[PDB]
């Protein structure tokens, strides 16, 4: 399993920053073989990202933060896989904890997105993860099993074929609570195992990134675990140094 | 009231298409000056749209098809008014029927976006409109007033100053009915009259666009009515010759 490190920029970007960051990023990662590095900028900046990376002749993968369920038509305001494809984007974050909470995206909704992306030749980065209370209640796997089965129990285990899964420890996050590399590995082993129950080939191959708070000096403690295959990075993704660091750590560590 | 004709491109666009459309459109509007022409492409193409319009020295206005409630922060996949301002996008469509239906956006949500747009210096194109069963049940004004009050009752009529309102007869859309310039004009005066009950000054100046199916053949019919101040165009927006025809008719109708 080749590690994959993705930067989720979220709702951050500007014309100056995008160029700076992507250039800095390219510099830092100059010849840093071993990992797959991807960026997910706001839709408004996918055009710029593409142009900047292409000039730079960069190897960074272009992604996007969500998708909708149609390629074209009377769908005012929607995100189209076919349109994203025109800019080279290929890694689409879906089910993120923020969309699920704020936009009330459901398991079935996110599963349809999963299927449509795959149908379009794109790579889904399916996010799963339990709340603070589902965690206090010791329901972590009930939840992760649930969110994952919405795909498996419809499309079938195979469907995770060439997809990335990202585990979000929503329970931690400024709430004084913290996930450790041990917690992370514990959990990632259970998820993989859940997949190994229907298919072991699939399970051993599926990249399962860790979505918790990972920093330059966390990174290798995490990338050491055998079931953690990369990271979906939040804040560190906004800094070329920090983010390249995390990418490097995973490259070697693996 | 100076007319505004906006093309909502919906889920339509491509690199080659965006530049051909904007270039032909700008060629067609050469002497035209009595109508504001705005264009709303998918977010993915707002940058390309800007680049094309700028190179051309075009006067066409850039807009977008939706917005969210934050400028920056932890909101994966959201739309930012501030990021939109960087590309020069000013007219922002909110409340469109396709979002109200497919994304279940409430009047409360839509109203929150209106206030945020005003907070950021942008122009909201507030869509309102009733369905088939409401129209048959003849509750057109209760629905429209309900939806306008969402912003009026929480922000004051003056909040409409500088905004654009687009009536969408959804009942006519996709369900065998048809609106006429005469039915349209009747609905716009009721809408204007509701706003006027709170402020005459605001009501006199607000641009209320017609959102039904407008086409180059039926446009002068609509722009002829005194309470129809432009159009929010869909399908006819995708062609430079059709969209420019609708813009021109509005220009003359209101000269």
């Amino acid at each position: 399993r080749h590690p994959v490190v993705m930067g989720n920029w979220k709702l951050n970007g500007s014309k100056e920053m995008v160029v700076d960051l992507l250039n800095g990023l390219n510099a830092e990662l100059e010849g840093v073989t071993g990992v797959d590095v991807a960026v997910a900028p706001p839709a408004l900046f996918v055009d710029l990202a593409e142009r900047t990376l292409t000039e730079a002749g960069s190897a960074i993968i272009l992604g996007a933060q969500n998708t909708d369920l149609n390629n074209s038509g009377a769908f005012t305001g929607d995100m189209s896989p076919a349109m994203l494809k025109e800019f080279g984007a290929t890694h689409i974050i879906i089910g993120h904890s923020e969309r699920r909470e704020y936009h009330a995206e459901s398991d079935e909704f996110v599963a349809k997105k999963f299927a449509f992306l795959k149908e379009n030749g794109l790579t889904p980065v399916l996010c799963i993860g339990e709340s603070d209370a589902q965690n206090e209640a010791g329901e972590t796997m009930a939840v992760c099993a649930r969110q994952l089965d919405a795909v498996i129990n419809t499309q079938g285990v195979e469907a995770l074929e060439g997809a990335i899964i990202a585990y979000e420890p929503i329970w931690a996050i400024g709430t004084g609570k913290a996930a450790t590399a041990e917690d992370a590995q514990r959990i990632h082993a259970q998820i993989r195992a859940h997949i190994a129950e229907k298919s072991e080939a699939v399970a051993k191959n599926v990249v399962i990134q860790y979505g918790g708070s990972v920093k330059p000096e966390n990174a290798a403690a995490y990338f050491a675990q055998p079931d953690i295959d990369g990271a979906l990075v939040g804040g560190a993704a906004l800094d070329a140094k920090s983010f390249a660091a995390i990418a490097k750590a995973a490259a070697e560590a693996k």
